[PDB]
């Protein structure tokens, strides 16, 4: 259902150059997970009913999120601001989604297709809000399904975004990485989830909910056994997330 807008050749040129600059920057700064989180969270504010929120530049520097969990995203946007300034023609909305795509790529994940043309909207993110690490499967379907309009498969695949990065007790309160290789995009989120709790590693109640649900669980097993399949489903889900409300909601 996507009809992508036309952008000028100068715009496409900036996209390509920004993509390369983002690779080097994100790799050097070791901030892929924070950038993936910024992109996903920004896109994830979409609500299909009201057609509000989505990946439209609504969280930017200087951010004021202040609430538990969302802290850290202020750091992400500040980190990106000097580079963004080198590409004034790009919308913030496109720039942040491009950074999320690059974050997945430079850590070794799939190549998520990217289409430019998101407009920076006025304005802000209403919150309040939804995504709660202490809740379960019903809550997940409320957030991704009822609000965002994604499928059950997308929910499991996107949860695998936790295969890179960590929680911080000063940010959400949770603490530590999901995996032993938190800068490597692979299927280890699912293998660690299956094998139970382990010293040094984190599982949110929202991660654990995937294990108890009749639809989610077989997908967890599938992804833990077949990284290629995870990569395919992840690339599909990430593209959809990144394009919520955009080029036909
Ligand atoms: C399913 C609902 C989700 C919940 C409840 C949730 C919750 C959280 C929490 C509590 C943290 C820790 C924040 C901190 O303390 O620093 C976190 C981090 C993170 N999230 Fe999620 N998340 C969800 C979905 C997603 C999705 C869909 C993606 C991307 C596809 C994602 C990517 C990440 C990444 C990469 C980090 C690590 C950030 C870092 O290393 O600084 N999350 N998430
Ligand atoms: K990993």
């Amino acid at each position: 259902g996507k009809s992508y807008p036309t952008v000028s050749a100068d715009y496409q040129k900036a996209v390509e150059k920004a993509k390369k600059k983002l690779r080097g920057f994100i790799a050097e700064k070791r901030c892929a997970p924070l950038m993936l989180r910024l992109a996903a969270y920004s896109a994830g504010t979409f609500d299909k009913g009201t057609k509000t929120g989505g990946p439209f530049g609504t969280i930017k520097h200087p951010a004021e999120l202040a609430h538990s969990a969302n802290n850290g995203l202020d750091i992400a946007v500040r980190l990106l601001e000097p580079l963004k300034a080198e590409f004034p023609i790009l919308s913030y909305a496109d720039f942040y989604q491009l950074a999320g795509v690059v974050a997945v790529e430079v850590t070794g994940g799939p190549e998520v297709p990217f289409h430019p043309g998101r407009e920076d909207k006025p304005e802000p993110p209403p919150e309040g809000r939804l995504p709660d690490a202490t809740k379960g499967s019903d809550h997940l379907r409320d957030v991704f399904g009822k609000a965002m309009g994604l499928t059950d498969q997308d929910i499991v695949a996107l949860s695998g975004g936790h295969t890179i990065g960590a929680a911080h007790k000063e940010r959400s309160g949770f603490e530590g990485p999901w995996t032993s290789n938190p800068l490597i995009f692979d299927n280890s989120y699912f293998t660690e989830l299956l094998s139970g709790e382990k010293e040094g590693l984190l599982q949110l109640p929202s991660d654990k909910a995937l294990l108890s649900d009749p639809v989610f669980r077989p997908l967890v097993d599938k992804y833990a056994a077949d990284e290629d399949a995870f990569f395919a489903d992840y690339a599909e889900a990430h593209q959809k997330l990144s394009e919520l409300g955009f080029a036909d909601a």
